[PDB]
DNA sequence: GGTTCTAGAACC
DNA sequence: GGTTCTAGAACC
């Protein structure tokens, strides 16, 4: 099937090293961060994803099952992961599906 | 020298006979503990005798493990889902690649 | 179960 | 060779 835009303009912005500061992989490559969120709502979505807000992104993330990623023991960082969404291989993005 | 938490976490989780309690994501990624109560009663005692739930948590904590919740109704039995990226099914060999953080 | 002891490894 | 770290065993 046709790769959602969604994920593939996603990919490529956590890939990008330019903006690793806002969005980037994990050392493992396994997930991808979010930081500072206030300032990636105002730089990043009206850029690549645009009309949406921080809720309306992560509601995105949820509906292609997206998990969160936390620390068991207790900027902003928020951490995100997909088994099929990992560094340098974009092609796995084939097997995400909707719910 | 892999340590023995490992090895014993890495094998009870693989055992079939123990997926009611703690069993491999899909994926092989993550494992599942289910139903805590019951993990602490019959799993602990056998596999990591001096521990106690949080005890074991804390283990799963230094060497870097985390927990994987879904973005935000209960489920039967409480579900925690912990991974670390060299704790993977089918793959023991990896255990030598995990360190105390 | 938490703390202490120490052999041996990790690292320089 | 010297120091720190770590895992397992004894001690509480
Ligand atoms: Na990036
Ligand atoms: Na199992």
């Amino acid at each position: 099937h046709h790769v959602p835009a969604f994920l593939t303009k996603l990919w490529t912005l956590v890939s990008d090293p330019d903006t690793d500061a806002l969005i980037c992989w994990s050392p493992s490559g396994n997930s991808f961060h979010v930081f500072d969120q206030g300032q990636f709502a105002k730089e990043v979505l009206p850029k690549y994803f645009k009309h949406n807000n921080m809720a309306s992104f992560v509601r995105q993330l949820n509906m292609y099952g997206f998990r969160k990623v936390v620390h068991i023991e207790q900027r902003d960082d928020t951490e995100f992961q997909h088994p099929c969404f990992l560094r340098g291989q974009e092609q796995l993005l084939e097997n995400i599906k909707r719910k």
